[PDB]
């Protein structure tokens, strides 16, 4: 029931429905295929097997275009029922049927095997949805002879980049700076899935150091080129001296054999017409397992790999398979997270005020997989780590060891610190936080401490606040629009289970990274709730109004907390003159996309109860 309805939610995947592109692109392989096939076959009569139909409309697109026959397959039975209604709604009804099977479980079609194969299976890193296998048991199995699929052939490219930016996500955190500085070893990275937009790192974060090389070529209408584990060592020339500090990766396929017509996921600054935007497809970074250097004009390889779901890449002489995370970091912790330890291990100010609030004190840390206390002890006489998780206690006794911070206690409970110190310090960072006013657990550890030693205790930061924006994105707001009709075929019965089971499942803010959209904002930053640091938690409730709603798509939404004298924003860093607003890229902010009602309002109307009982802030948008 609840994991039933919870992924009917999923379903939409963001703005798939709504990707203009994709869906020219598939319609554009599926004319070129079905005239094919009315040429060849001597009756006239065309079987097209989509596979994956989702709300039908592939298969919608195939009947439209003439196919005599459709048979559409999805495996998720609620996505299945719903491409049953859309189809059987539609003036195509005779001419499709849809089973809800996966297509790997079906032996027959019946009578007819398929003379076309379409299937939109595919995710950022290609394979990662099941593609391979999915292509290669149809055409053993559902296919005719000479079958033709949509898309035929696909590649995935590499780009080897440095990028101080990119080594950010990657780097154990170094607490002074300098390599060769190991705290926990030398480790590999995660075989996690790193999905970035890379459209949006700025020119200056990153250098090319080669032309793009093809790691993989795959053709989706030959059997046997399928080949689930492959190795291959690859080639390339560096046009520039540096070290790869990270292989920028993303696909193309190529619709209908032609070497015309593409799907093409290559970056905004590389991809210079068949570029457009979309977010259920990005692009992906992959780490090298040890430093790799480059200098031009020398010829430099990479060893591409992969399994039936999965990509990755190790250098030459170093062995080939997958490498998983050994120091715990990369398993832990989501890679903003890591970039937000980098970057505070960096920042001179931040560092600066730390050391003036510890200096010759006896400082408490609280947070759960916060390092704070570890850039505390430079000037503390003692500090008091308390995390509450067991794995990060070993990663900070992993650091403590090695940069022979003596001063440094870590103890797992708040109700353990019996000694009282003379100041507690927090971001606050807790990992378990899922939006930024989660790191709210901060004012249950001080309620809890300022009960065991007395209400005077110092501590900082001594004020959080939260804010909001109005922002009109450029193309974020379609994850979550509605999908209503799309090449002329009305898939509103999709909008209305899509809408019940995300209304029951979902929350209602959503949570991004909002470096990685484009927009400009359209007000000033408002305050809506500000927390003081105090003996006892309480309840707040407001009510605020958003202007500037009506040429605005969404309200961005994040915390600011003021540490000392400094203050620290887990969302917005600056808005630039032209209106174009800066984002802290180690933490997801939260932005709701306003509900279709509510599309036109020149303003709305903002509730949010902080609940501290649940010790979560709830929200509802509407009125005015
Ligand atoms: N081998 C398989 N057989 C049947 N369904 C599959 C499958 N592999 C993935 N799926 C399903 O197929 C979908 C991929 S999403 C693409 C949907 C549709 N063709 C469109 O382009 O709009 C998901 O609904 C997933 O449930
Ligand atoms: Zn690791």
């Amino acid at each position: 029931d609840y994991d039933m309805a919870q992924e009917l939610a999923r379903s939409r995947f963001g703005d798939m429905i709504l990707d203009f592109d994709r869906n020219d692109k598939f319609l554009a392989g599926l004319k070129t295929t079905i005239a094919e096939k009315k040429h060849e076959n001597t009756d006239g009569k065309v079987h097209v097997l989509d596979i994956g139909t989702g709300t039908g409309l592939l298969s919608l697109m195939a009947a439209r275009e003439g196919a005599d026959k459709v048979t559409a397959l999805e495996v998720f039975k609620p996505m299945g029922d719903c491409a049953r209604h859309i189809t059987s709604n539609s003036p195509w009804s005779d001419k499709i049927t849809v089973i809800s099977e996966r297509s790997t479980d079906v032996s027959q079609i019946g009578g007819s095997r398929a003379d076309i194969i379409v299937a939109e299976v595919f995710d950022t890193e290609l394979i990662g949805e099941g593609a391979l296998r999915t292509f290669k048991e149809a055409l053993e199995r559902l296919a005719k002879p000479g079958c033709r699929v949509v898309p035929s052939t696909g590649n995935v490219y590499i780009v080897p980049v440095e990028s101080h930016l990119l080594k950010m996500f990657n780097d154990i955190p170094r607490l002074n700076g300098e390599k060769d500085e190991e705290p926990l070893g030398r480790c590999s990275g995660t075989a996690a899935v790193f999905d970035v937009q890379l459209s949006e790192m700025k020119t200056h974060e990153f250098r090319e150091l080669s032309e793009p090389i093809v790691a993989f070529k795959f053709d989706f209408e030959h059997e046997e080129k399928i080949i689930f584990d492959e190795s291959f060592v690859r080639e390339a020339v560096a046009h520039s001296s540096g070290t790869i500090d990270a292989l920028l990766m993303w696909w193309d396929i190529d619709m209908d054999r032609n070497g015309t017509t593409f799907i093409d996921m290559g970056p905004k600054w590389k991809n210079k017409n068949n570029y457009a935007w979309r977010d259920h497809w990005m692009q992906a970074v992959y780490y090298l397992p040890e430093k790799k250097k480059v200098e031009m004009n020398q010829t430099f390889e990479i060893v591409c790999n992969h399994d039936e779901f999965s990509l990755w890449f190790s250098n030459v002489g170093k062995d080939k398979s997958r490498s998983y995370c050994v120091c715990g970091l990369h398993s832990m912790l989501s890679r903003q997270t890591v970039y937000h330890v980098n970057e505070m291990f960096e920042n001179q100010k931040f560092k600066d005020e730390v050391d003036k609030l510890s200096k010759g004190l006896h400082v408490a840390t609280v947070g759960e997989g916060s390092f704070l206390g570890l850039l505390a002890a430079k000037t503390a006489k003692r500090v008091t780590i308390i995390d509450g998780n067991e794995r990060f206690r070993d990663i900070f006794f992993k650091y403590i060891h090695y940069y022979k911070l003596t001063n440094v206690e870590i103890i797992e409970k708040v109700t353990s610190l019996t000694d009282s110190p003379d100041i507690v310090l927090a971001e606050p960072f807790y990992m378990s936080a899922m939006n930024p006013w989660n790191h709210l657990r901060f004012l249950y550890d001080v309620e809890v401490l300022k009960m065991m030693h007395g209400d005077e205790l110092r501590v900082e930061p001594h004020m959080g606040v939260l804010k909001a924006i109005p922002e009109k994105f450029e193309d974020l707001q379609n994850i979550a629009s509605d999908v209503g009709t799309v090449n002329g075929f009305d898939l509103s019965f999709f909008d209305e289970i899509s809408t019940k089971a995300r209304t029951a499942t979902d929350a209602i803010v959503d949570e991004q990274s909002l470096w990685e959209y484009a927009g400009i904002v359209k007000g000033d930053a408002v305050e809506i709730l500000r927390f003081p640091i105090d003996g006892r938690v309480s309840s707040q409730k407001c009510v605020v109004n958003i202007d500037n709603m009506s040429s605005s798509n969404a309200i961005p939404m994040w915390m600011e907390w003021e540490f000392g004298g400094i203050n620290l924003s887990t969302g917005l860093l600056s808005i630039s003159s032209a209106g174009v607003p800066e984002w802290n890229k180690g933490y997801k902010q939260g932005v709701y996309f306003p509900i279709t009602a509510l599309r036109n309002d020149k303003s709305l109307c903002l509730h949010a109860l902080f609940d501290k009982s649940t010790g979560d802030i709830n929200f509802q948008f509407g009125k005015s």
